[PDB]
């Protein structure tokens, strides 16, 4: 099981909504009037629709099996709904409802126009062959489609840590072959697809790059950094990453690239530490040939997590409860960057606020994958890769501008050519560059929105409450201005 | 006004008779000359009347419990371009003839600005002041339902819009009703209507669209030295004077943008009196005065005049209020050389004739009042796109500009050496502000400016082709009829 | 122009609704069992009556047509849907230069109330194309019909479950065939019920058997239902039944010919027949077969050997039943006191003015109203729409089954009697009568459609009689029919919320 399977994490999300809703309530009436505000907040909170399914599957041995599955759509204030599919025996209706609500607020902070949704199929994928996993995926797709729980403009699912791009390809193929055969946008019913099936370039590192951009947007704000007693920028900064999966590896590689020194890396099986620094390329290559980071030559072994290691930035990059009331006073980092959902308990949040430790919340920091999901759905609607018709146009304009400067100067008094970096940007220009710019822009715009919300309500370093209040304000306005 | 409907019909008749002879020559079909003329006249006869008019009677339960039968109508003038496009008026003065004439006006207005929609217009025979917001919502939602069931609202069928009598809240209710019921299975359901609030799929740059269109439309003609030499003036807004009649949203925006480019506002007219100052009137000072007193009367840096400013000595006259202002009696007393119609029908055909005799250039409403229509098209496109303009490219453009400046800096440092130091190539204060504040409204404004520039050149070329001179109104109608004709002709007129 | 084109006929229909709505209003508030105050219940009743009265939707069209000479022509047309309390809407299409939006609205409202009295589940509708069909070739009439169908379909004014048009006196079965063919080929291509989009179609295109005589049989059964009722006949000083009854028919079109043929078949004697060009009269009787054969070979009834010529109408001829079977204003305040008939059977829309109705009520003359008596074609049009939905002709699978059951019943009676009385004197053959044998042998769809029409007219006559007795209307059957229609339409709106 994950932290996203934990019933205490569902209570946490509910409590974050209740806290945010009570803060916005007084300001919303100013902008019978209290009945409309409370009434709309009461509509927003619960999931509008939950579908429970029972569907047959014929195993490879010939025997039949009844599979249990569910999908919750928290909100339709923005259609389609959006949300992953988890294949786990630890899934439940309450999980699927809470994670759907989390997705409504996560989409709102990053201005992604989707209501929240979440699906779960109660099976352990390790007990099934690829053929049986395909059968489960295709039949689940059919049952969701017949009830309005999958469609390009209705509900667009996505993969999870338990599901991948092959399963998403099967969902799109089943939908486009049967129920959505007459839909020109049938392949937009699901995201996380392979490139050969309508997938988007820049999806693999989307979450990791979002964590880097989210951290970068606060680390380069001198107002927030002066409160933490630090200088702006990644130079002369130290960081530790707990959880060395794909998000942890990507975040490690991106901070290192900008001058930050990785002092410690934590894993499910032990942790490594080096105050002089740990190279991400050397550590990734070691893990790819030994299965673990234990025994890394340029680091010392430690039995336990790196949460209390002396660093500036702590990055919980694994979906598990890590920061609690017992270890929160022992944290030596000034910034806690949540690269996964729910790594800090509400009691630890309170301790961090008392200790002047800035926690960049998961609702914002873990929304990079959700942002590039939106771009993949848009790419399938557009039916063209990003930049396909404008890269050559932009290149010619750039050359014409440099030629204009050269001719003007030769007339006045001189080769004006692109730098080695600009020439490489022009030559290698592809879809991933537009997706990366779109993700960086989204993360930057949302960081400023969260900072302005925190200043409007005098929340200081309580960025989590600011992010929830920002999300609730946006969802409220859609309901209020629609009638 | 029924006389305004007769005007629009007369403008079509005038334009259709002018194009008729040239259209038969351009027909490259393998037909006899008698069949070519039958085809041209036949297509012009199809274009003129409204194809469809729907009359509705629908019930509403008032807040007091009593029932009321509401009467409403919607005319779709043309389907040569789908969807249809046009506002909804809530007024007891609406009529089927009004809705038909304004739908036809919208067909020709869209054609001059290359907006791919046929014209449409709706009217609900009620006085909105007599209804609560709850009753206005009931009327709006039920009217939406009755239109949708008969093909008079839909993202690909007919896309309504607000009016002076209706607003963004009503448009939001239309989109919400359509997306909840008839268009529930449509991914583009929220594109069924424009003028929506930003939270419901509205577009940035909608509130100042008509005023910006009045500015850009005036600009394209005022920067053309050929047209300005005929009026005895120099090109550009520098050393130009202007007067605005009607201080609403269009009057204010036009006054702001003309002032920003060097033009001096000498007079401002309002429903209750007018003000005048030959040394100039500041738009920010006048707007602040009106916001705290409800009227422009008593403005300290201006003199009061009892009557309109239409005869005030200026270079540009801007009728920015929807009323008959320029008639055969006051047209010879107009002292302006350019009359910029920032509203529909402010000049009568008799006044147009006097202005042509006096060498006064009238920039017609069909062209100059299409800023809002142009931005309505972009809002509909935004809802189809399901993304705000520039969302994925602003950071990419920003990085490319800095890479461009870095390339110039490195190339110059390499050419002139290090003596005297580095040669910094940085953005101007204005360029930096453009980069930092880059948002959707800048792309919407750019598309509106491009539209007004391309349409001005099209109207100038049509006026030169038919030797119309300063008769820009006939040139705009002929331009619109030529475009509508070509769509019918190249599609075939019998299935 | 027809009586259905007359603006005074539209005012008449509006006045009939207003009269009926004021009568039902007081009784409707008493029957309301909702949890509302006695002041709020009057708002619901008056409010619903205010919604029912006007047409909900009117579509005005302008569409191009290429003439056979190559020139283009813009055609103006309209279709009004009065009510959607019952879907689809139903109503004819008129091709006439005398059509107007007001005509199409009033005739759509008339069709709503006509359908309600005969329990036909359709809201009223009516279309008009402003052209004189005599000025167009069959090819041009096809072009107009197909394009008009296309423009109606794109706006929800034609479709099997939306609006089902029908022919008129100005349109026929070939035009209906073109409507169904255009709809099924383009907009309704994916609809299994595309051919149910229009009625009055030829048999080869999904038409129903019994459609040509539908109006005439409805006039016969409508008259029959009141003429057999001894209570109503004693008030008029007559005996029940068609025996020893005399009748006169004004208008010798299809309604006039069919009505005359069925009344004669039941013992009624035709004393006079009126036509657009003069009239004929014979107090001893006029044979319908002899008169029909004469008109088919001479174009007119004038000069009929077994009858005398008369210049004017037969409205004042001494008879028991007067049947206005032509769409024109015939009975007015000037000739109503000269009418010698005791029953006036309206086989057309609006032949009697409200002033003449008042005179007939004062003279104890029973007027069987057009809303009821002219609903035979409307009833059979419902059956044609049902036949297209069913995708099978009526009786197709049950005629042979019914025949075998009838023979088994007769065999059971024969065997039981032979068992009871023995075989002295022989076998007791139980065989069908000559009439029953002919019914069994000739059993086809028209027999089921005729039974369906006869059942509808019988059930509706009793409903109108009960409404007239409930409101003490006596011989004012027109008000009873309008009140009956308004009560039914009101209940659909009231019980739907
Ligand atoms: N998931 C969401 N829920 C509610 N409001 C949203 C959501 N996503 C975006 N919005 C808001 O809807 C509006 C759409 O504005 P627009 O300029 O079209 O898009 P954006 O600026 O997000 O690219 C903004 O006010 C935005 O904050
Ligand atoms: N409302 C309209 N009615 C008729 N023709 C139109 C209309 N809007 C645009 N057109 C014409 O249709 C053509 C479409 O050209 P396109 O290049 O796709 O669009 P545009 O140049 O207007 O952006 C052009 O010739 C344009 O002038
Ligand atoms: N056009 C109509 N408008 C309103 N009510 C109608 C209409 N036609 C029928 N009704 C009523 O609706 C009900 C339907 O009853 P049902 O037994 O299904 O049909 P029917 O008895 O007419 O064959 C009856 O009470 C009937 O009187």
């Amino acid at each position: 099981a994950d932290r996203e399977d934990d019933p205490n994490f569902f209570k946490m999300v509910e409590g974050f909504f209740d806290r945010g809703a009570s803060i916005v309530e007084d300001k919303l009436v100013e902008d019978q009037k209290r009945n409309r505000v409370r009434g709309i907040l009461r509509i927003i909170k619960p999931c509008n629709h939950v579908l429970s399914l029972s569907f047959p599957i014929r195993r490879d041995d010939g025997s039949w099996e009844v599979i249990e599955g569910y999908r919750a759509q928290h909100s339709q204030h923005r259609t389609p709904c959006k949300g992953g599919i988890r294949y786990s025996t630890d899934v439940s209706v309450d999980e699927v409802k809470a994670l759907a609500s989390l997705m409504t607020y996560k989409c709102a902070v990053v201005d992604v126009p989707f209501g929240g949704a979440k699906a779960g199929v109660k099976i352990n994928p390790k007990n099934y062959t690829d053929n049986e996993l395909e059968k489960i995926t295709r039949r689940f797709t059919m049952e969701l489609a017949k009830k309005g729980f999958i469609g390009p403009g209705v509900d667009v699912p996505a993969p999870d840590m338990s599901t991948g791009e092959r399963e998403m390809s099967w969902i799109a193929d089943t939908y486009a072959s049967t129920i959505g055969h007459y839909d020109i946008n049938a392949h937009a019913c699901v995201t996380g697809k392979p490139i050969s099936q309508g997938g988007i370039h820049g999806r693999i590192s989307a979450t990791g790059r979002g964590v880097f951009h989210g951290i970068e947007n606060f680390i380069n704000e001198a107002s927030y950094m002066s409160i933490l007693g630090m200088t702006p920028g990644f130079g002369d900064k130290t960081f530790a990453v707990q959880g060395f999966g794909n998000v942890g590896l990507h975040s490690m590689r991106y901070l290192h690239r900008f001058g930050a020194k990785c002092v410690a890396v934590g894993e499910s099986d032990g942790s490594i530490w080096n105050p002089d620094g740990i190279d991400p390329k050397e550590l990734e290559d070691f893990k790819l040939q030994h299965g673990t980071i234990l025994g890394f030559p340029k680091a010392k072994i430690y039995e336990g997590s790196i949460l209390e290691v002396d660093c500036d930035i702590l990055i919980p990059a694994a979906s598990e409860k890590q920061l609690t009331k017992s270890n929160a006073p022992r944290v030596k980092a000034k910034i806690i960057a949540e690269g996964a959902n729910g790594p800090t308990t509400p009691e630890a949040d309170k301790i961090f606020l008392e200790r002047n430790i800035m926690v960049i919340p998961d609702l914002y920091l873990n929304a990079g994958g959700v942002t590039v999901s939106y771009f993949e759905w848009l790419k399938n609607l557009n039916h063209v890769s990003y930049g396909r018709l404008t890269f050559k146009y932009e290149r010619d304009s750039n050359y014409h501008l440099l030629m204009s400067v050269q001719e003007s100067l030769e007339r006045k008094f001189i080769p004006i050519v692109p730098t080695a970096e600009f020439q490489d940007r022009i030559s290698g220009a592809s879809e991933k560059d537009i997706v990366h710019s779109g993700l960086a822009y989204t993360m930057e715009r949302s960081a400023r929105q969260i900072m302005r919300t925190a200043m409007k309500y005098n929340l200081g370093l309580d960025l989590r409450t600011a992010a929830y209040v920002n999300a609730i304000e946006k969802v409220f306005r859609v309901y209020n201005e629609a009638g």
